[PDB]
């Protein structure tokens, strides 16, 4: 149920803040340059092509109740951004994975928000070879589990609007499946959202469909059938964990081009992301969504997601000591 | 002229490696938070909104021979990005140009590459009301000149494609006039040029236009004319200074939508932005264009744009 | 004071409509291959490549109380486009003229659709040669005015959608100011005008900008100043005598790219073209534009344009014996 | 065996040409309002609003060797283009079907190009209710098979281009799905390849993405695989055919986004439509494919797509008395 997972969140977010005036990396931890810093306190070089051209690429597994959440998947997805971007993780995977682990272990964060970034490194792509372009930089942290929608608002749903002021960045400049940092159309609907009162935004493609928003894929339901962009939109690791659960209860989800036209014309509206998990929108261009209440396939959804999160298929315990 | 620019440059570059030994500066100068640091020993932190999610504005001035040139021209482009993206420069904008200018100077760098970025600071625009996003953040720093097309490679032009697995990003997602470090696809071209044997790359529009380069705005050249697209592109100072030197020799400028055809069958071709200057493409997807040498039209684009240089309405001399 | 204008077309209407009886032109007059037939009995060639495969450009002057308007701005047009499209109007201008009031006379129509047809003929460009493709068709044909907004209706203004689920077509595709009878993106604006309970669709060009319409342009006013869009659209007659009134009454106009943005922030709305003229929109997304009344820059425009039908300098009077 | 084929299609052309003196149908026969014209006299109504806004579709089944090839696919082709333009086939499917048959064999041509088109009729969308838009007009004729390339060319391959003043109407304009006669761009891209040298042009989404060229789908064929694009273009009845026969040589077709990218870098290049089959493209921009050959995979697509022309699944007899 939705009160008993929140609940069991609220009890181990009182634990480590009651934790910080002791552990240093209650608050987060960093990894640069092999040293494990506090959050707050890391910093990166100015000259970092991560930074002076957002040349990287990077991807956020999760920690919930002490469970890492599908963290090889994430792993997989960072290396095959790595290759199209033609960076390379400059550690082993499975070094990687220990790091990772060990860091959560000592920031005793047992609701992690985790990011891995692979930049380019020191020297710029501009008037370079190949073969000088090898020497990429990797940053890690572990910080508080982050809610694009706050729980309180999972309860009752979100508003959403359709961007009009601003389009998703098509395929041909950046590949969406290359989960990047380059914010500025995304930044730029946030800010139309919060002109037009509303929360989220969802950005079409240009082309008269929807794409994603601002950190999340966008799932509608119609009829009891699940529609989510194909094209345009990064290919999340909840969007997948929702796949399992609808096929799990006989629920069918059609990964295809959807038109701008459904979004007034669904049932039930829900957004999908690591950092929150399923959020529902109850509320869109300032009409409520159907009857502007949860919709029962979302809570089949929600309750399955976060059900996987114990499956050891997808979840593994962490070793605190 | 060539010659005389260029060595009068590398003169300036032996009096600067000379004072290296010296000079903590001399390879660069950066300002981050008040304090002033060698540029290779600089670091920002790792929670800076203009890392985490790209979400900043910056603007790219320079010195040459010791004189700063057209710095007010950037100064308000700045501004103008800043408040296009609800930022605002952190310092009084002439406090920025006296460190600017005491930057400069204790570096002792007389030909230098100067940047300024503002981001949006430690909190994310996400989940925010827009009081507590007031706390923008401000890093400069001073560096040796930086050549998208090196000296030699000017006197005889380079090799360019017009790019065909990326286009450039569309002012419905992203501003181009709002100068940004969001460079996915300009980073794709350059590899794509790379991939085909040339070194720049032109982006177009996906609707068959010409755009801008990784990095560099784009002039063509046919019978007397010169063309450069008006939409799609950022509205660079060196494309504005351009336009002033061929508005002081009765060269007609057009500043409209050009067509990628019009690349195949113009003249002279040349690429101008602050690092680099005036930057003539002699060959085009690996055939040469026109008659596979600099432009008679670039050269007297290239001669005064390098002579608005010491000229005092878009110049003054730096006190080292 | 549209009184007197829309008072003389109702009564010449009668004069018109009560010789229906004796005029068998009075309902219209169309030229095929040198000959002069009724409108509704006209007919054309099956394999004529402007049906094959829309092969054509077209253009549309006007007839306003015996005084053509602006007939040489149209044919000149109409030769751009050709040249354009590698057409060549297969009759010199000048005899195209003088078979146009001979039509006009013949059918007493005083206010009158004029439409100009040039087509690539019987041999289609697929597999031809340049040599091949010289034999251009030409159908023009006289008809009552049309009314894209009927006069009633421009007193009070339209109700007007910024289209959702279609986009125009982008000038790297088809070229608008090439005037073309392809109308599949604004035949769909149409029928979603009418599902969504709006008589005009307003077409985006994808990037959140402001385009055309299915058969008008689009001028926004805010503060006394006039916007339209300057690419993507057809270079309209009407939108260039809109202009010339600006001019004569010292309005300022900005000709330039329109976001969508500011269709929801503006004083006052009207679109124009021949079919019509001046057509104040008083009502956008269901929502009053202003005060949901028609304007007074709107009111201005509509005086001076119609005004210019009787100006020597843009018009000329039909001889009808 | 490209020879069997083609000299197979040669002695019937022998036989329908000694017939052209006795038959006046052997070059063609047209439906015009239930009436059997020769195709050359047909004539349609010039206010035709499929003439006057080109808003109709059209499908395009073929007869070869006396055999309709896939026609119920092309009918039910026809039925669901119809259906996403609001229009209706105005003659029970059966019955159409029944005329098509009745017009090939009183026309004798053994292999044919037929052509069918539904036109929105009479009164134009434009300011108009669902009522008084059904009467829609329905065209249909029989000519000679029609080449897009020529059966000499297939020997040795074709020239393309990738077109660079031109760009595909995106689905947001206008449904690529919806077999339309709006050939805007596909005209532009025609004369961009005559400018350069070329016979056939392939255009772009726009996004550096392939879509389909002037009539004629995509496939390119790398490593034995085959590429074809899934969004933008036409579902082709030929490139249903290719994958048909594909499956059954155990060669896989990949329907997905085609990057403009892989068409300079793969081994074998064709285009394939109703009108000539399977077409190979031995050079592109100037250069050989691969080695300037019709590749192997390609023949194999060849000879199994003719050989479906007598596959009772495919085609059926046509009785000729
Ligand atoms: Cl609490
Ligand atoms: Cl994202
Ligand atoms: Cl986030
Ligand atoms: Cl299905
Ligand atoms: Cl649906
Ligand atoms: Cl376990
Ligand atoms: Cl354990
Ligand atoms: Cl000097
Ligand atoms: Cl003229
Ligand atoms: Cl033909
Ligand atoms: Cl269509
Ligand atoms: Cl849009
Ligand atoms: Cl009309
Ligand atoms: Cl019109
Ligand atoms: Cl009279
Ligand atoms: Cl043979
Ligand atoms: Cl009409
Ligand atoms: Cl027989
Ligand atoms: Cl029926
Ligand atoms: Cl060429
Ligand atoms: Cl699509
Ligand atoms: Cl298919
Ligand atoms: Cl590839
Ligand atoms: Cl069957
Ligand atoms: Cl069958
Ligand atoms: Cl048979
Ligand atoms: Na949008």
């Amino acid at each position: 149920s939705m009160e008993k997972v929140f609940a069991g969140y609220q009890a181990r977010q009182a634990v480590l803040e009651a934790s910080a005036s002791t552990n240093p990396f209650a608050k987060g931890i960093a990894w640069v340059e092999g040293e494990l810093v506090p959050l707050h306190e890391a910093r990166i070089p100015l000259l970092d092509q991560g930074f002076m051209h957002s040349d990287l690429t990077y991807d956020v597994p999760s920690v919930w109740d002490g469970r890492f959440f599908r963290l090889d998947d994430h792993l997989s997805r960072l290396e095959a951004s790595c290759s199209k971007m033609r960076l390379k993780l400059p550690l082993p995977r499975e070094e990687v994975k220990q790091i990772l682990v060990d860091m959560v272990a000592k920031s005793g964060i047992r609701d992690a928000f985790v990011e891995l970034i692979v930049t380019r490194g020191l020297k710029g792509v501009r008037g370079s070879k190949p073969e000088e372009l090898v020497n990429n930089n990797l940053y890690m942290f572990i910080q508080p589990y982050v809610w694009v929608m706050e729980p309180e608002m999972q309860r009752t749903g979100g508003s959403a609007i359709i961007a009009r002021t601003v389009r998703r960045v098509p395929p041909g400049s950046m590949d969406p499946t290359v989960k990047n940092l380059q914010w500025g159309d995304l930044t730029r609907g946030m800010f139309e959202a919060s002109d037009r009162g509303a929360t989220y935004p969802f950005l079409t493609d240009g082309d008269a469909n929807l794409t994603e928003g601002s950190g999340f894929n966008i799932v509608l339901v119609k009829d009891g059938v699940l529609y989510t962009p194909d094209r345009g939109v990064l290919e999340g690791v909840t969007r997948k964990s929702v796949i399992d659960v609808a096929r799990a209860n006989g629920i069918e989800v059609r990964v295809e081009v959807v038109p701008v036209e459904l979004a007034y014309q669904c049932d039930e509206i829900f957004m999908c992301t690591t950092a929150g998990g399923i959020m529902p929108i109850t509320s869109l261009d300032g009409k409520p969504v159907n009857d502007g209440k949860v919709g029962p396939i979302t809570k089949k959804i929600w309750d399955g997601y976060w059900a996987m999160h114990y499956d050891p298929a997808y979840s593994f315990e962490i070793d605190y000591e």
